[PDB]
Protein backbone atom coordinates (compact mmCIF):
# COMPACT_ATOMS: atom_id res chain seq x y z
CA UNK A 1 0.00 0.00 0.00
CA UNK A 2 1.34 3.40 -1.33
CA UNK A 3 0.17 6.42 1.13
CA UNK A 4 0.46 9.94 0.50
CA UNK A 5 0.17 12.48 2.57
CA UNK A 6 -2.43 15.38 1.74
CA UNK A 7 -5.39 17.38 3.17
CA UNK A 8 -7.56 20.43 2.77
CA UNK A 9 -5.58 22.51 5.30
CA UNK A 10 -2.40 20.71 4.69
CA UNK A 11 -2.53 22.38 0.95
CA UNK A 12 -3.59 26.00 2.07
CA UNK A 13 -0.35 26.24 4.36
CA UNK A 14 1.74 23.97 2.18
CA UNK A 15 0.79 26.86 -0.50
CA UNK A 16 1.23 29.83 1.71
CA UNK A 17 4.97 30.60 1.57
CA UNK A 18 6.60 33.39 -0.47
CA UNK A 19 9.49 31.17 -2.26
CA UNK A 20 7.53 28.09 -2.52
CA UNK A 21 4.25 29.79 -3.32
CA UNK A 22 1.69 27.48 -4.91
CA UNK A 23 3.81 24.53 -5.57
CA UNK A 24 2.91 21.91 -3.51
CA UNK A 25 -0.82 22.60 -5.37
CA UNK A 26 0.34 22.04 -8.52
CA UNK A 27 2.30 18.80 -7.77
CA UNK A 28 -0.73 17.14 -6.10
CA UNK A 29 -3.05 18.47 -9.11
CA UNK A 30 -0.94 16.98 -11.38
CA UNK A 31 -1.25 13.53 -9.60
CA UNK A 32 -4.59 14.06 -9.61
CA UNK A 33 -5.02 14.99 -12.94
CA UNK A 34 -3.60 11.88 -13.84
CA UNK A 35 -5.72 10.11 -11.40
CA UNK A 36 -3.35 8.58 -9.53
CA UNK A 37 -5.22 9.42 -6.02
CA UNK A 38 -7.79 6.64 -6.62
CA UNK A 39 -4.37 4.69 -6.65
CA UNK A 40 -3.37 6.27 -3.11
CA UNK A 41 -3.94 5.78 0.31
CA UNK A 42 -4.31 8.96 1.78
CA UNK A 43 -2.61 9.97 4.98
CA UNK A 44 -3.95 12.61 7.00
CA UNK A 45 -1.29 15.28 8.83
CA UNK A 46 -0.77 14.54 12.45
CA UNK A 47 -2.10 17.00 14.83
CA UNK A 48 -1.94 17.26 18.61
CA UNK A 49 -4.30 17.29 21.43
CA UNK A 50 -1.91 20.20 23.07
CA UNK A 51 0.15 22.91 22.50
CA UNK A 52 2.40 21.02 25.02
CA UNK A 53 2.36 18.21 23.30
CA UNK A 54 2.91 19.90 20.16
CA UNK A 55 5.95 21.28 22.01
CA UNK A 56 6.98 18.16 22.86
CA UNK A 57 6.86 16.79 19.26
CA UNK A 58 8.86 19.28 17.89
CA UNK A 59 11.34 20.19 20.21
CA UNK A 60 12.55 16.08 19.63
CA UNK A 61 14.64 17.76 18.20
CA UNK A 62 14.70 21.55 17.98
CA UNK A 63 15.46 23.88 21.41
CA UNK A 64 12.50 25.19 22.66
CA UNK A 65 13.92 29.01 22.59
CA UNK A 66 14.06 28.47 18.86
CA UNK A 67 10.19 27.02 18.41
CA UNK A 68 9.42 30.04 20.98
CA UNK A 69 11.39 32.74 18.36
CA UNK A 70 9.67 31.33 15.38
CA UNK A 71 6.22 31.48 17.03
CA UNK A 72 6.99 34.89 18.21
CA UNK A 73 8.23 35.44 14.49
CA UNK A 74 4.59 34.32 12.65
CA UNK A 75 2.66 36.85 15.25
CA UNK A 76 5.27 39.77 14.75
CA UNK A 77 3.99 39.12 10.78
CA UNK A 78 0.27 39.16 11.66
CA UNK A 79 0.31 42.79 12.78
CA UNK A 80 2.42 45.42 10.75
CA UNK A 81 4.35 47.63 12.88
CA UNK A 82 7.84 47.29 12.27
CA UNK A 83 9.70 44.86 14.32
CA UNK A 84 11.00 46.44 17.14
CA UNK A 85 15.36 46.37 17.72
CA UNK A 86 15.05 43.81 19.98
CA UNK A 87 12.83 41.20 18.19
CA UNK A 88 15.12 41.55 15.17
CA UNK A 89 18.16 41.10 17.42
CA UNK A 90 16.39 37.77 18.81
CA UNK A 91 15.43 36.57 15.56
CA UNK A 92 19.49 37.05 13.76
CA UNK A 93 20.48 34.56 17.15
CA UNK A 94 17.82 32.05 15.69
CA UNK A 95 18.68 32.76 11.83
CA UNK A 96 15.31 33.79 11.33
CA UNK A 97 16.07 36.79 8.45
CA UNK A 98 17.49 36.76 4.86
CA UNK A 99 16.77 33.92 2.92
CA UNK A 100 14.43 32.51 5.71
CA UNK A 101 12.31 35.29 6.48
CA UNK A 102 8.85 36.02 8.25
CA UNK A 103 5.52 36.00 7.06
CA UNK A 104 2.35 35.36 8.42
CA UNK A 105 1.98 31.93 8.46
CA UNK A 106 5.66 31.16 8.91
CA UNK A 107 5.03 28.93 12.42
CA UNK A 108 2.12 27.26 10.60
CA UNK A 109 3.72 26.84 7.51
CA UNK A 110 6.78 24.70 8.51
CA UNK A 111 4.98 22.87 11.41
CA UNK A 112 2.50 21.18 8.61
CA UNK A 113 5.88 19.64 6.78
CA UNK A 114 6.47 18.33 10.27
CA UNK A 115 2.76 16.80 11.19
CA UNK A 116 2.51 15.72 7.06
CA UNK A 117 5.88 13.82 8.01
CA UNK A 118 5.11 13.04 10.78
CA UNK A 119 1.94 10.97 10.23
CA UNK A 120 4.29 9.64 7.42
CA UNK A 121 6.87 7.82 9.39
CA UNK A 122 3.57 6.62 11.96
CA UNK A 123 1.61 5.39 8.63
CA UNK A 124 4.76 2.98 7.84
CA UNK A 125 5.61 2.22 11.81
CA UNK A 126 1.97 0.73 12.03
CA UNK A 127 2.45 -1.51 8.75
CA UNK A 128 -0.50 0.24 7.14
CA UNK A 129 1.26 1.24 4.32
CA UNK A 130 5.01 0.16 2.60
CA UNK A 131 5.65 3.63 1.25
CA UNK A 132 4.36 6.96 2.04
CA UNK A 133 4.85 10.19 0.11
CA UNK A 134 5.07 13.71 1.94
CA UNK A 135 5.43 15.92 -0.94
CA UNK A 136 5.28 19.02 1.49
CA UNK A 137 8.09 17.64 3.28
CA UNK A 138 12.11 17.29 2.73
CA UNK A 139 13.26 20.38 4.48
CA UNK A 140 16.99 19.42 5.36
CA UNK A 141 18.72 22.43 6.15
CA UNK A 142 16.76 23.36 9.25
CA UNK A 143 19.42 22.89 12.26
CA UNK A 144 17.95 22.43 16.45
CA UNK A 145 18.39 26.43 16.69
CA UNK A 146 18.74 27.92 13.07
CA UNK A 147 16.57 27.97 10.01
CA UNK A 148 18.68 28.25 7.25
CA UNK A 149 17.88 27.47 3.31
CA UNK A 150 14.18 28.27 3.64
CA UNK A 151 13.80 25.60 6.23
CA UNK A 152 12.23 26.49 9.33
CA UNK A 153 11.63 23.38 11.31
CA UNK A 154 13.38 19.66 10.14
CA UNK A 155 10.23 17.62 9.49
CA UNK A 156 12.88 14.66 8.04
CA UNK A 157 15.11 14.60 11.48
CA UNK A 158 11.75 14.39 13.65
CA UNK A 159 9.86 11.76 11.00
CA UNK A 160 13.29 9.48 11.31
CA UNK A 161 13.85 9.71 15.21
CA UNK A 162 10.06 8.44 15.38
CA UNK A 163 11.62 5.84 13.31
CA UNK A 164 14.53 4.92 14.99
CA UNK A 165 12.55 4.75 18.26
CA UNK A 166 9.31 2.47 17.28
CA UNK A 167 17.73 -3.47 16.50
CA UNK A 168 16.35 -0.42 14.30
CA UNK A 169 18.80 1.33 11.72
CA UNK A 170 17.65 3.73 9.47
CA UNK A 171 19.21 4.82 5.85
CA UNK A 172 18.75 8.52 5.32
CA UNK A 173 19.24 9.08 1.40
CA UNK A 174 19.24 12.55 -0.17
CA UNK A 175 19.29 13.61 -3.47
CA UNK A 176 18.69 16.85 -3.78
CA UNK A 177 21.23 19.38 -5.40
CA UNK A 178 21.95 20.77 -2.22
CA UNK A 179 24.01 18.27 0.90
CA UNK A 180 21.55 17.47 3.46
CA UNK A 181 23.64 19.23 6.38
CA UNK A 182 20.89 19.66 8.93
CA UNK A 183 19.68 15.78 9.00
CA UNK A 184 23.11 14.86 8.61
CA UNK A 185 24.11 16.78 11.51
CA UNK A 186 21.74 15.38 14.00
CA UNK A 187 22.59 11.51 13.53
CA UNK A 188 26.65 12.80 13.42
CA UNK A 189 27.00 10.62 16.77
CA UNK A 190 23.78 8.01 15.67
CA UNK A 191 25.21 4.66 14.03
CA UNK A 192 21.54 3.26 13.50
CA UNK A 193 20.91 6.52 11.19
CA UNK A 194 23.05 6.18 7.92
CA UNK A 195 22.51 9.08 6.12
CA UNK A 196 23.89 9.52 2.57
CA UNK A 197 23.19 12.66 0.48
CA UNK A 198 25.09 12.96 -2.95
CA UNK A 199 24.90 16.95 -4.13
CA UNK A 200 26.92 19.32 -6.29
CA UNK A 201 29.62 21.23 -3.78
CA UNK A 202 31.81 23.73 -5.13
CA UNK A 203 33.55 27.20 -3.38
CA UNK A 204 30.58 29.27 -2.17
CA UNK A 205 27.88 26.83 -3.12
CA UNK A 206 25.00 26.71 -0.61
CA UNK A 207 25.51 25.32 2.37
CA UNK A 208 29.53 24.86 1.91
CA UNK A 209 29.35 20.86 3.44
CA UNK A 210 29.32 17.16 2.25
CA UNK A 211 32.68 17.52 0.71
CA UNK A 212 36.35 17.67 1.56
CA UNK A 213 37.04 19.33 4.90
CA UNK A 214 39.58 22.05 6.08
CA UNK A 215 45.98 16.83 2.66
CA UNK A 216 42.49 17.34 3.52
CA UNK A 217 39.61 13.95 4.28
CA UNK A 218 36.19 13.64 4.08
CA UNK A 219 34.54 14.14 7.95
CA UNK A 220 32.78 11.36 8.05
CA UNK A 221 30.33 11.28 11.92
CA UNK A 222 32.03 10.93 15.08
CA UNK A 223 31.59 8.79 18.60
CA UNK A 224 29.70 5.52 18.09
CA UNK A 225 28.68 8.02 15.26
CA UNK A 226 32.11 7.42 13.37
CA UNK A 227 32.18 6.52 9.38
CA UNK A 228 27.91 6.55 9.40
CA UNK A 229 27.58 9.59 7.03
CA UNK A 230 28.17 9.60 4.05
CA UNK A 231 28.91 11.77 0.98
CA UNK A 232 29.41 12.26 -2.83
CA UNK A 233 29.96 15.73 -4.19
CA UNK A 234 29.40 16.01 -7.82
CA UNK A 235 30.89 18.28 -10.23
CA UNK A 236 28.37 20.52 -12.26
CA UNK A 237 26.72 19.73 -15.76
CA UNK A 238 26.79 15.59 -14.52
CA UNK A 239 23.55 13.99 -16.59
CA UNK A 240 21.33 11.22 -15.60
CA UNK A 241 23.33 7.98 -16.34
CA UNK A 242 26.80 9.36 -15.17
CA UNK A 243 24.98 10.65 -11.78
CA UNK A 244 23.37 7.33 -12.00
CA UNK A 245 26.59 5.27 -12.07
CA UNK A 246 28.08 7.64 -9.77
CA UNK A 247 25.31 6.33 -6.62
CA UNK A 248 23.87 3.40 -7.74
CA UNK A 249 26.72 0.90 -6.13
CA UNK A 250 26.96 2.97 -3.25
CA UNK A 251 23.03 2.09 -2.94
CA UNK A 252 23.06 -1.48 -3.34
CA UNK A 253 26.50 -1.60 -0.88
CA UNK A 254 24.22 0.70 1.47
CA UNK A 255 21.65 -1.67 1.88
CA UNK A 256 23.76 -4.69 1.40
CA UNK A 257 25.88 -3.87 4.57
CA UNK A 258 23.23 -1.70 6.47
CA UNK A 259 20.07 -3.59 6.14
CA UNK A 260 17.61 -0.98 7.45
CA UNK A 261 14.36 -1.15 8.81
CA UNK A 262 13.37 2.01 7.19
CA UNK A 263 14.75 4.30 4.17
CA UNK A 264 14.05 7.61 3.96
CA UNK A 265 14.50 9.55 0.59
CA UNK A 266 14.77 13.42 0.34
CA UNK A 267 13.73 13.70 -3.25
CA UNK A 268 14.22 17.59 -4.15
CA UNK A 269 14.08 18.30 -7.67
CA UNK A 270 16.74 21.16 -8.14
CA UNK A 271 18.77 18.74 -9.77
CA UNK A 272 16.91 18.94 -12.71
CA UNK A 273 18.27 19.95 -15.61
CA UNK A 274 15.28 22.86 -16.48
CA UNK A 275 15.75 24.25 -12.26
CA UNK A 276 16.65 27.79 -12.35
CA UNK A 277 19.97 26.27 -10.38
CA UNK A 278 21.15 25.08 -13.55
CA UNK A 279 24.04 22.51 -11.93
CA UNK A 280 23.33 18.97 -12.90
CA UNK A 281 21.67 17.69 -15.88
CA UNK A 282 19.12 15.48 -14.33
CA UNK A 283 15.36 14.31 -16.27
CA UNK A 284 12.58 13.01 -15.35
CA UNK A 285 12.75 11.29 -18.49
CA UNK A 286 10.87 7.71 -18.38
CA UNK A 287 11.45 5.83 -21.05
CA UNK A 288 16.00 7.51 -18.08
CA UNK A 289 15.85 9.83 -14.66
CA UNK A 290 18.50 9.60 -12.43
CA UNK A 291 15.36 10.30 -10.17
CA UNK A 292 13.74 7.37 -10.91
CA UNK A 293 16.37 5.00 -11.33
CA UNK A 294 17.48 6.09 -7.41
CA UNK A 295 13.92 5.54 -6.55
CA UNK A 296 13.23 2.39 -8.25
CA UNK A 297 16.64 0.97 -6.71
CA UNK A 298 16.10 1.67 -3.22
CA UNK A 299 11.99 0.78 -3.57
CA UNK A 300 13.60 -2.90 -5.26
CA UNK A 301 14.72 -3.57 -1.45
CA UNK A 302 11.47 -3.99 0.18
CA UNK A 303 12.16 -1.91 2.83
CA UNK A 304 9.45 0.34 3.93
CA UNK A 305 9.97 3.58 3.05
CA UNK A 306 9.78 7.26 3.47
CA UNK A 307 9.85 9.36 0.21
CA UNK A 308 10.06 13.34 1.15
CA UNK A 309 10.46 16.22 -1.70
CA UNK A 310 12.30 19.12 -0.81
CA UNK A 311 14.48 21.81 -3.14
CA UNK A 312 12.36 22.17 -6.84
CA UNK A 313 12.56 25.56 -8.15
CA UNK A 314 10.68 25.45 -11.50
CA UNK A 315 7.25 24.19 -10.10
CA UNK A 316 5.78 22.88 -13.12
CA UNK A 317 8.68 20.88 -13.53
CA UNK A 318 8.89 19.59 -10.37
CA UNK A 319 5.60 18.57 -10.77
CA UNK A 320 6.27 16.42 -13.64
CA UNK A 321 9.10 14.81 -11.91
CA UNK A 322 7.40 13.65 -8.77
CA UNK A 323 3.68 13.02 -10.58
CA UNK A 324 6.85 10.58 -12.30
CA UNK A 325 8.23 9.27 -8.98
CA UNK A 326 4.62 8.78 -7.74
CA UNK A 327 3.77 6.69 -10.97
CA UNK A 328 6.76 4.68 -9.90
CA UNK A 329 6.53 3.95 -6.49
CA UNK A 330 2.80 2.49 -7.11
CA UNK A 331 3.90 0.35 -10.24
CA UNK A 332 6.64 -0.98 -8.04
CA UNK A 333 4.85 -1.47 -5.03
CA UNK A 334 1.19 -2.41 -5.58
CA UNK A 335 2.90 -4.41 -8.86
CA UNK A 336 0.28 -2.80 -11.53
CA UNK A 337 1.04 -1.43 -14.68
CA UNK A 338 0.76 2.62 -14.22
CA UNK A 339 0.43 4.31 -17.36
CA UNK A 340 0.79 7.70 -18.17
CA UNK A 341 -0.24 10.01 -20.81
CA UNK A 342 2.91 12.05 -22.22
CA UNK A 343 0.65 15.12 -22.55
CA UNK A 344 -0.60 17.33 -19.49
CA UNK A 345 -3.96 16.18 -19.01
CA UNK A 346 -6.30 19.46 -18.89
CA UNK A 347 -6.70 20.42 -15.19
CA UNK A 348 -7.10 23.47 -13.03
CA UNK A 349 -3.29 24.58 -13.58
CA UNK A 350 -2.92 23.32 -16.98
CA UNK A 351 -1.96 26.56 -18.42
CA UNK A 352 1.26 26.34 -16.46
CA UNK A 353 2.32 23.71 -17.93
CA UNK A 354 3.67 25.70 -21.65
CA UNK A 355 4.42 26.18 -24.08
CA UNK A 356 4.11 22.45 -24.85
CA UNK A 357 2.33 20.99 -22.45
CA UNK A 358 4.01 17.48 -22.23
CA UNK A 359 5.04 15.49 -19.20
CA UNK A 360 8.97 15.16 -20.16
CA UNK A 361 10.42 18.16 -19.20
CA UNK A 362 11.56 20.54 -22.19
CA UNK A 363 15.57 19.33 -21.98
CA UNK A 364 17.68 17.74 -24.95
CA UNK A 365 21.00 16.28 -23.87
CA UNK A 366 37.63 9.09 -12.43
CA UNK A 367 37.03 11.63 -9.69
CA UNK A 368 33.94 9.66 -9.29
CA UNK A 369 36.28 6.99 -9.04
CA UNK A 370 38.19 7.91 -6.22
CA UNK A 371 34.87 8.65 -4.39
CA UNK A 372 33.93 4.79 -4.45
CA UNK A 373 37.18 3.69 -3.46
CA UNK A 374 36.72 6.20 -0.32
CA UNK A 375 33.60 5.40 0.04
CA UNK A 376 33.73 1.35 0.68
CA UNK A 377 36.23 2.12 2.80
CA UNK A 378 34.22 3.86 4.64
CA UNK A 379 31.73 1.79 4.82
CA UNK A 380 33.72 -1.19 5.50
CA UNK A 381 35.09 0.88 8.56
CA UNK A 382 31.43 1.35 9.66
CA UNK A 383 30.02 -2.14 9.07
CA UNK A 384 33.37 -3.07 11.29
CA UNK A 385 33.42 -0.36 13.90
CA UNK A 386 29.55 -1.72 14.53
CA UNK A 387 30.34 -5.38 14.19
CA UNK A 388 28.24 -6.00 11.54
CA UNK A 389 28.03 -9.29 8.96
CA UNK A 390 29.20 -7.93 5.69
CA UNK A 391 30.16 -9.84 2.33
CA UNK A 392 33.69 -8.13 1.10
CA UNK A 393 33.53 -9.79 -1.99
CA UNK A 394 29.54 -9.12 -2.94
CA UNK A 395 29.85 -5.52 -1.90
CA UNK A 396 33.24 -4.76 -3.53
CA UNK A 397 31.97 -6.49 -7.12
CA UNK A 398 29.22 -4.08 -7.52
CA UNK A 399 31.89 -1.18 -8.58
O1 LIG B 1 16.76 24.07 -2.07
C1 LIG B 1 17.64 24.09 -1.22
C2 LIG B 1 18.24 25.37 -0.80
C3 LIG B 1 17.92 26.53 -1.39
C4 LIG B 1 18.55 27.78 -0.91
C5 LIG B 1 19.94 27.88 -0.86
C6 LIG B 1 20.54 29.05 -0.40
C7 LIG B 1 19.74 30.12 0.00
C8 LIG B 1 18.36 30.01 -0.05
C9 LIG B 1 17.76 28.84 -0.50
CL1 LIG B 1 15.97 28.70 -0.56
N1 LIG B 1 18.08 22.97 -0.67
O2 LIG B 1 17.18 21.98 -0.28
K1 LIG C 1 21.58 15.91 -1.47
K1 LIG D 1 24.88 8.98 11.40
ZN1 LIG E 1 18.09 21.95 -2.83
Amino acid sequence: SVGIVYGDQYRQLCCSSPKFGDRYALVMDLINAYKLIPELSRVPPLQWDSPSRMYEAVTAFHSTEYVDALKKLQMLHCEEKELTADDELLMDSFSLNYDCPGFPSVFDYSLAAVQGSLAAASALICRHCEVVINWGGGWHHAKRSEASGFCYLNDIVLAIHRLVSSQTRVLYVDLDLHHGDGVEEAFWYSPRVVTFSVHHASPGFFPGTGTWNMLPIFLNGAGRGRFSAFNLPLEEGINDLDWSNAIGPILDSLNIVIQPSYVVVQCGADCLATDPHRIFRLTNFYPLSGYLYAIKKILSWKVPTLILGGGGYNFPDTARLWTRVTALTIEEVKGKKMTISPEIPEHSYFSRYGPDFELDIDYFPDSIQKHHRRILEQLRNYADLNKLIYDYDQVYQLY
